[PDB]
């Protein structure tokens, strides 16, 4: 059993190691994506509310 | 005391696959919401400036 | 054999669950941060919305 039952456990962790490179990668991949929205949503939420004082002042003139 | 720490890794080594099988559904889930997002601001990268110069010609019209 | 070979076993495991666990940390953190990103992009879309209905008046108007 056991000179078995290691060799599976340490046969697993070998696939283990790309395993966890490729969840990582895909982390990286998914903090990059989640970072530039918060990033645009800045640039909708600021550039929106500028246009907002604009037409206050167009309606106001008129 | 080897038979215990080979149960105790095998223990610990079924744990571990599937604490990564859920982070990667979790992910592909994550990366979804992302694109999600990205696909938001597509319309809106759109609509303010579909509005950013609206607003500027009933600027100079005045 | 087994001496060495599962002591070895023992080190490898004990690495690859901090980083999975330093990984875990982050997907949440990550997922709790574009659902925020997200939530806000309804409200942003409203007031986009409300915007978009006033210049549909001053463009009446001139």
């Amino acid at each position: 059993e056991l000179l078995q039952r290691c060799e599976s456990l340490e046969k697993k962790t070998a696939t283990f190691e790309n395993i966890v490179c490729v969840l990582n990668r895909e982390v990286e991949r998914v903090a990059m994506t989640a970072e530039a929205c918060s990033r645009q949503h800045r640039l909708d939420q600021d550039k929106i509310e500028a246009l907002s004082s604009k037409v206050q002042q167009l309606e106001r003139s008129i």
